[PDB]
DNA sequence: TGGAGAATCCCGGTGCCGAGGCCGCTCAATTGGTCGTAGCAAGCTCTAGCACCGCTTAAACGCACGTACGCGCTGTCCCCCGCGTTTTAACCGCCAAGGGGATTACTCCCTA
């Protein structure tokens, strides 16, 4: 594959991170595109929102090598 | 009585599969101590269970006597058995479905 869709954010952004590396790994050659399907005026939006403000908790609490 | 044949036995061979025995663990049985009680022992009451007597009658019982009903005996038949043919569907195998339930995920708000 060389491009992923989510239909639906999830609450998780660990999850849609690992699942939109299953097209962009060490066997990828193409270029990969990540759409997202966010409904505009929802909690689809708010949802989207908390997970994306997570991921840089996560990123800050790896601040710090881990090599 | 005899006999033929069909039904049941018995003896040996084969297999499979389940019973009896082994091993890990656990958890539920046992050891030891505390505390409440419950039921066991004494003592009192007096309840109602037992024994006896005398009268009444109505229930029991011995016997007369019949006739109503039990049972053996005869006839009939019809309908259920026994056995051969036809047919069906019960049993087995293998795959499918899904359906239920317990674990895991993640937000939201009760409650301590």
């Amino acid at each position: 594959a060389d491009t992923v869709i989510f239909y639906d954010s999830d609450w998780n952004p660990t999850i849609d991170s690992q699942a939109m590396d299953r097209a962009h790994r060490l066997g990828q050659t193409k270029q990969v595109t990540v759409y997202r399907l966010i409904t505009r005026g929802t909690i689809e939006e708010r949802i989207r929102k908390r997970a994306l403000q997570k991921e840089e908790v996560q990123r800050v609490v790896i601040t710090g090598t881990g090599s």
